[PDB]
C-alpha cells in the first residue's frame, strides 16, 4: 500500500546484528492484507544459516549488554517504550493492513504491547537476591540472579506487537539479549518494533527479527547450543514440538499455547454484566484470541433472556475493513480458519443445534465470517472440546454447579476462565474449582502487565507480565560463603 | 538377618496404602555392592501397577490438598520424627545396598529428614499476593495451587535424600507423589514408605513402584493425570523423559550431570583448600552429582597442594560400609569400574602420572583405590566426562582468564567451587562461573534451606529452600470485578 | 483454692536470670480470683532495682542467644511449644482462677497462644535478607538482618498467657532475650508460661518475669540504655505515657491499644449469619477484648428482626463461676469495670435508649455483670464513645452507608472492624473505607497466629503474628562491599 | 544577589494548598549566604496557624490523590522527576548560594535528589499485599496496604534538597499528602521542588512548605489530629523531643538522627585505597554530613603512613567560595560550627593530640575553616564523643581488634560505619559485630536510592530508599473474609 511506504517503520528487510539484510539466497515470500487478498510486500525467506548468525550475534552482544547495570538498561528501554508510544498511530496502521483487526484495537494493542516495556525497565531494578540464615556459623549463604543468556522468541499473529514485547522486553530487561521468529503473516509489526529499538539505541545483537522458513528457523532456535531459553506463543501441537526438539539441550521453555475458556453465568448473576461482558470476551479480535471465551455456560433459570441480550448485541456488530470507521469485527486469518469455524458449527446444528443469527461465510467475502450465536449446545458436540479462533459464541444449558464446573474443567487446557454471580461464597469456590491460570470473577478484561499472564496444564507454563515475568528469564546461584 | 530383623525391610512395593507385588510376581535380586551377595528381591512391575499407582495418587490428591496447611505439616512433623528416630535402622539397610560407610548413610538420613520439616514448615507461607490496581473498577488476587501428581526418579547415590527432596515438597505443597526408585538401592524408598504410613499419610499419597524402569518411567511421562516430572540421574536420561513429557506440557524439575570444577589460586588458604578438595572429591567414593570432577591448582602451589593432598588420600581406609572407620565403599556396580579405568588409562596415554592408585582395589568387587592424577591437560578425557568415582585429576594454569574458560567450558552448570584469600578475585571469578551453586573457600555447600540445583544441561529447578516448593505449585490469577 | 498448689506450674515467685526471687524488700501483692473474692496467693513487689537486675541479666544472656543458628533456637523454641499444649488443663485452670473466664475459653487461648510459639520458631529460620541489583559495578550491596536487643514487654490481664507468647516467641525467634511485666491482676499465667521455659531448656536470662510495682517497673523499661525495644497491649493513656518515656532513647516501639470495634450489619446481610457472628464478637471472654464489637450498627430494615434474635441468644447464657459446666460468661476483672459499665448504661438510657435485658449487676454478685443489650442507641451517647470492656451489646440503627462508614470511623481508635453484607461491591467498598487494621468480612472469628494483629491511628503500631510479625524485633543492615 | 533574581525557581513566600503566600504577619526572616555573609533574601516567619492550614489543605487533598491509581500517580512524579533533572543548573546554584557546598556537589545532590522521585514513582505500582493460606477453611486471609494519611517532614540543611525528596517522594508514592518545615538556613531549595512539583501538575495541598518558626511549626506538626506520620532528620536532641510530642497522638514515626561513624583501617588494608576512601568519607560536604566519618582508627602498623598520605591529600583541597571553579571545601553553614569545631580541637591537643595541619579559622574569614588533621588522638578526648560537622580528621591508634570494635561501639549512635581490610573473615566478622545500619566494607561511596538508608539505637528508626522506604508510609489492613 502506498500507506505502508509513507511510514518509516514499514521494512522489507530482516534486521540481525543491527543490519537491514535480505536473505543469503535473496529470496523473498509475499505477505497479503486479510481483507483485501491483495500482496503489500515481501519479506526475506531466510533459513538455518541466517537463524545461526543471529544467534551468535545475540550471544556476543550478551555479554556487553548484561555487564551494563540495571538502571543503564532502564534508560535505554524507557526511550523505546516512549518511541513505541510516539508512533502508535503508524504502529496500528502496519497492524490492522496485515492482521486485519480494527484501527481501534491495534491502537489498544500498541498502548498494551508500551506498558510492558516500561513495567520490565522498572523490574530490571528490583530483581533481588536473597540472605539466608545460616545452618552453619562458618558459612554465609548469598542468592543472586543472573540471567539465562541468549532467549530465543517464536510469536502468533493475533496480537503481532503485544507477543513481541511481552518476550523482548523481560528478556532485556533481565539482561539477555533475543532472537525473534515473527508469523510470516503479520512480520511487519515485528519489524517495525525493532526498528524503533533501533531508533532507542539497543546496541546491535540485543534484539534480532529474522523472517522466513518457520521450520527451518525454529529448528535453529530449539536445538543451537546458545540458546539456552525458549519463549513460544502459538498453538498446542506446536508446543509439543518445539519443547520436544528442546529436550535434546535441557532448555528451559516458557509456554503460552491453546485454551478452551469457559464463561459460566450463573442465575444469581447480574445478567446486563455478564452480557457485555461475555461480549468482549468472546468478539475481541473476532474471537481469534487465546483468552476468547470458547464456551458460555449460562443457567437455565436465565438462559432465554441471556441469549436474547446477547444476539442484540451481536447484530450491532459492524463487519468489514479495519481501517473503516466503527468497525469492530475484521477478517479472518485465512481460509482454514473459515472451514474450522464451518465445520464445528456444522457439527453443533447436526446435533440438535440452533443458529441465533450468523452461522456462514460473510458476503463480503475473503476470510470474513458472520459473527454468529448457537442456542441449544451440550457437551456432545465438537465446539465443546475444540477452539473455534473465530466469532462464534455457543450458549450452553446447565442446571447443577457441579456439573457446569466439571463441564468447565474437561478439557486440556487452562488458560483463561471467567465466572459471573453475586453470591461471594459461590464465586469463590467455583473460581477456586476451576483449573485454569487466570479466572475472571464478574469481570473478563483481565488483561493487563501487571497480572500474571499464563495457563496450566497443557496451555502451557510461565507467565508474562507482572513481578513473576522476570525471573522465567533469571537463574539461581547459590554462593556458599566460608568464613 | 541384619536387615530382616527391620521391620522397615519391605520387599514389596507401596501403592494406594498397599504392599504389593507384581502382577506377574516377577522380581529383580538387589545385591550388595561390598560383598556380592543377594540381599532380597522387588516386585518387577510395569506400565500396569505403574497406572495404578497414578490412578490411586489422582484420587487421594482430592482429599490431601483440601487439608489444611496445618493439618499436612502437622502429618509431615510426625513422618520426620519417625525418620530421625529410625535413623540407625535407615543408615543399616542404605549401607548394605548402596555401599557407602555407615557414617555416610546416618548423615544422609539427617540430612534427608531435614526436607521434610523444612517444607512441613514452608506449606504453611506458600503466600499470594495482592498486585495494586491498574483499574480502579478491579482488583487483583493473586494465590498458589497444587499442580496436581507428581511423578519422582531418583538416583541411587543418595537412596534416602533423593527421595525426600522431591516428596517432601510435594506433600507440603498439596500434592500427590509416585516414585519409581533406583533397582540398586529400592529399599531405602520402600523403608521410608513403611514410616509414611506409620506416620499416618493416607492412601495413595505416596506410592513407591519398583522394577522396569522403561515401562515405569513411559506411564510417568505420559498419563494425562501426571502434571509434574522431577527426575535427578544423567543427562541423557533426562533428555529422554524432557522430550516424552512434551506430548502433554508437563511441568520439569532435573538435576543432571555436573562436571564440577574446583579452582585453587596460589593467593587460596592452602591447608584450607587441601581438606576441601578431599571432602569435595571423595564424599560417596566420588560418586555425587557435585563432587569436584576437575581440580585446577595454580603453577605456584601446584607442587605443594599435591603432596598434601595425596598424603590425606593415603590415610583413607578402604572396605565395607559397616566396619569401623572405613570412609571409602565400593562403586556401584562394574560399568563404573570400567569406566574409571578407562580415563584414567586415557589421561596417562597422554602423559599424566598416577600419584597413587589408579586401579582396582584389593578387596576385589567394585572396590576401586582412591587415586590421584598429575600432569593432567585440557585434552584428556577426564575432563570431559564425568568419573564418580575417587579419582582426582589435577591441572595445572596459570592464568585467571583461562582458567575460567576451562572451567565454563562445559555443557554442565551443577556445582563449582573457589578457594581464594582475594576479595575481589574470589567474587570476579564466582560469579564468572556459569553455575548454579559456587561454593566460595567451602565445599560442604548441601543443606536444606539453600537452593539446589544447576544451569544449562545441568538441569532446571531448584530443591530445598525457599524457591522448592513453588515448584509443585501453579499461579492462580484472580480478576476482581467491583 | 488448693487445686492450684497441686500443680507445678503455680509459683509465687518472680523469674529472673533463671531464678525464683522474691522482691528485695520481701514485699508482697495478693492475687484474688474474681468469681469468688478469695485471696489465691501473692506476687513480689519488686520495683526499679529488680527491674534493672532483669535488664542486665537478659542483655548477658543475649551474647550467647544471638549467636546460636536459627535451627538451634528452633529446637528449643519447639520444646517449649510441646510443654505448652502438654500442660494445657494446668495452665486453663491456672487462667480461669486468677482471670475469670470460662475453662473452655482458657483452654482455647493456651492453644492459641502455643500457635505462636511453633509459628515463629518456624519464621527465625526465614528472616531472609536482601541482595540488591548494584547502580555501581564496583560494589555490591548486601542486606542482613540483625535483633534489635534486650526487648521490654508489658501485657495485661484480658488474655494473660496468649499476650507473654505473642511478644516473646517472636523476640526469642529473632534472636532477642525478654523482660516481662505482666499485669498484677492475672501473674501467674506468666510465671507458669516461665516455668515451662525453664523445664524447655531456655537459658538463664533469655526470659524474665519482674512482677510488682508498674510504674517502677516500666519507668526502668522505658529507659534503661539497654533496653532497645519495647512492646505493650493495654490502655492508650497508658501506651502514650510509655512512649513519651521511650523517647529519651529512641526505642523501638510495638503498640496495641485501645479499639472501638464496630459491627455493621447491612441489609443484604445474612441476618443469622450476622447475628452468630456479632454473639462471638461482643461476648467472647465476657466483652473484655480489644477487638470486641464495641458498636453494633445494624440497617433499619433489620433492626427489629435483628435485636430480637439478638436478644434470644444473649439470654441462653449460662452467668457463673468459669469452672462450673457449661459456663459461658465469667466475672468482670474488677469493681471499677462494673462502675464503667453501669455508667455508660445509665447515660445511655437517660438520652432515649431501651434495655431490651440486662443492665444491671448479676445476682452472684462479686463483679459478676447481666448480659445486656441496648436499644435505640445514636451516636450523641458515650457508650459509643468509650470503651466499655464488659458484656452489653449496644445496637445502634442506620439507614445510609456514607453515614454509617462515617460514625464508624468517626473515633481515634482502628484496631478491628466487621461488616455483614452478602453484595460483593458494598463489602469491598467499606472494607476499604473502614480506617482500621482489620476489617471481618461477614466473619468475626479473625485471630490467629499467622494474621497480621494489629491497629492503626491510636491503636497503636506494629503487628504480632504472621510473615510481618518477627520483622518487627529485627535491624536492617546494609552492607556495602567494594570490589 | 541577582543570579537568583534571574531564575523562575527562587521564590521568598510559602507553598501551601497549590498558592505562594506570606506570612498572616507579613513577618520575615533573613537567610544568609555563608560564604558571603551577604543576606540573599526573605522567608515568612509562619507559625502554628499557617502550619495548621497546610495540614487542613494535605488532608483535604489526600481524598482525591489516594483515589489514583499507582500509574497515575507515577505519571505525575516522574514528570516532576524530569523538572528537577532539567532544572538541574539552577537548583544546584540556588543550593551553593544558601548552603555554601561546592557547586559540582550540588548538581551531585540535584540528580541524587531526583533518582528518589523515579524510585518510588516505580515502588507505587509494586507495593503488594498478601494472601496467606488459611487455618480455616471457612475463612480466607487478603492482606493489602494503604497510605498511612497526612505525613510531617521536618528536614535539615546538609542536603537541602536530597532531604526533601528522600521523604515526600515515598510519601506521595504512596498515596499520602506531606507538610514540609525545611531548615531556615536553606530554605530556598525546598521552596524551588515545591515550584517544580507545581509545573508537574502535582494537585494543590499534596505538597506544602511552611518556612518560619521551627518550634512553633513542629508543635502543629507533631500534636494535630490529622498528621498521622512524622519523619524528621536531624540532631539527636531534637528527635527526642518530637518523638515525645508525637506521643500523645501514636504518631507513626521515621528518624535519621545523629551518627559518630567510626572507619577501621587495619593493617592488611589496601593502603591507598582506605586513604582515598577516608578523604572521601570525612571531607564530603566539607564533613557536615550524618554519615560523615567522625572516627578514624589507623592500625598502628599503618599509622605513620596513612596520615603521610592522608595529609598529602588534604593539603591539595582548593577551599573558597561554592561558585568558583575547581572548589573543593565550602564554607560551615554557621558561626556555632566553627566554635564547636575549634573547641573539639583545643580539648584534643590539650590531651596530646597533634595538629598534622589546619586547626583554626581560615583566612578567608566568615564561616570557612581550615581542613585539619589530628594525630595521636584517643577515646579520652571530646572529638570521639562528638559530632564535629566540619572539615576535621582525628587518626586514632590502635592494635587489637576487639578493642577498635568495642571502641566503635561505644557510642549512642549507630547509623553508619566503615572498614578496610583485605582478610575476609576479618571483614566480615567486624561488619557484623558492628551495632551500625550501614557498614562500608572496602568503601565509603554508600549512598544511593536503592539501598535502605538509615540507623540503629539512637540514630533513628525506620530506612529511607529501597524496597523498604515506602512500607513506612503505609499501614496494614487483614480482610477475613468469610466464605
Amino acid at each position: 500500500v502506498s500507506s505502508l511506504q509513507s511510514t518509516e517503520l514499514f521494512q522489507q528487510q530482516a534486521y540481525i546484528n543491527g543490519q537491514w539484510l535480505a536473505a543469503q539466497s535473496n529470496a523473498t515470500v509475499p505477505v497479503s492484507n486479510p481483507a483485501t487478498g491483495e500482496e503489500i510486500g515481501t519479506i526475506p525467506n531466510m533459513g538455518a544459516a541466517e537463524a545461526t548468525q543471529a544467534v551468535e550475534a545475540a550471544y556476543t552482544a550478551l555479554q556487553s549488554w548484561k555487564a551494563l547495570t540495571a538502571q543503564n538498561r532502564a534508560d535505554i528501554l524507557l526511550a523505546w517504550h516512549k518511541l513505541v508510544l510516539d508512533h502508535t498511530d503508524e504502529l496500528a496502521l502496519i497492524m490492522t493492513i496485515e492482521q486485519g483487526k480494527p484501527l481501534a484495537e491495534a491502537k489498544g494493542e500498541v498502548r498494551y504491547a508500551a506498558s510492558f516495556i516500561q513495567w520490565f525497565a522498572e523490574e530490571g531494578k528490583r530483581i533481588y537476591g536473597d540472605v539466608i540464615p545460616t545452618v552453619n556459623n562458618q558459612q554465609r549463604f548469598i542468592i543472586s540472579k543472573e540471567p539465562v543468556g541468549v532467549v530465543a522468541a517464536i510469536t502468533p499473529w493475533n496480537f503481532p506487537i503485544a507477543m513481541i514485547t511481552r518476550k523482548a522486553a523481560p528478556a532485556l530487561a533481565a539482561g539477555c539479549t533475543v532472537v525473534i521468529k515473527p508469523a510470516n503473516e503479520t512480520p511487519y509489526c515485528a519489524l517495525a518494533i525493532a526498528k524503533l529499538a533501533e531508533k532507542a539505541g539497543i546496541p546491535a545483537g540485543v534484539i534480532n527479527v529474522v523472517t522466513g522458513k518457520s521450520q527451518e528457523i525454529g529448528s535453529v532456535f530449539t536445538s543451537h547450543e546458545k540458546v539456552k531459553k525458549l519463549t513460544f506463543t502459538g498453538s498446542t501441537p506446536v508446543g509439543r514440538l518445539l519443547m520436544q526438539q528442546c529436550s535434546s539441550t535441557i532448555k528451559k521453555l516458557a509456554l503460552e499455547l491453546g485454551g478452551n475458556a469457559p464463561l459460566i453465568v450463573f442465575d444469581d448473576a447480574d445478567l446486563d454484566k455478564a452480557v457485555q461482558g461475555a461480549i468482549f470476551a468472546k468478539f475481541r479480535n473476532a474471537g481469534q484470541t487465546c483468552v476468547c471465551a470458547n464456551r458460555i455456560y449460562v443457567h437455565d433459570n436465565i438462559y432465554q433472556a441471556f441469549a436474547e441480550k446477547f444476539v442484540q448485541e451481536v447484530q450491532k456488530f459492524k463487519v468489514g475493513n479495519g481501517l473503516e470507521d466503527g468497525v469492530q469485527i475484521g477478517p479472518l486469518i485465512n481460509e482454514k480458519a473459515v472451514l474450522k469455524a464451518q465445520q464445528l458449527i456444522d457439527d453443533a446444528v447436526s446435533k440438535g443445534a440452533k443458529i441465533a443469527c450468523g452461522g456462514k461465510q460473510h458476503a463480503l467475502g475473503q476470510t470474513f465470517y458472520e459473527p454468529s450465536v448457537l442456542t441449544n449446545v451440550d457437551r456432545t458436540m465438537e465446539i465443546v472440546q475444540e477452539e473455534i479462533f473465530g466469532p462464534v459464541a455457543p450458549l450452553i444449558r446447565f442446571t447443577d454447579e457441579a456439573d457446569v464446573v466439571a463441564q468447565a474443567n474437561d478439557t486440556i487446557f487452562g488458560l483463561a476462565a471467567y465466572v459471573y454471580s453475586e453470591n461471594i461464597s459461590r464465586l469463590w469456590r467455583v473460581s477456586e474449582q476451576l483449573e485454569y491460570g487466570m479466572v475472571g470473577m464478574n469481570a473478563t478484561a483481565i488483561s493487563n502487565e501487571v497480572v500474571p499472564f499464563g495457563g496450566v496444564k497443557q496451555s502451557g507454563v510461565g507467565r508474562e507480565g507482572s513481578k513473576y515475568g522476570l525471573e522465567e528469564f533469571m537463574t539461581i546461584k547459590y554462593m556458599c560463603l566460608g568464613l
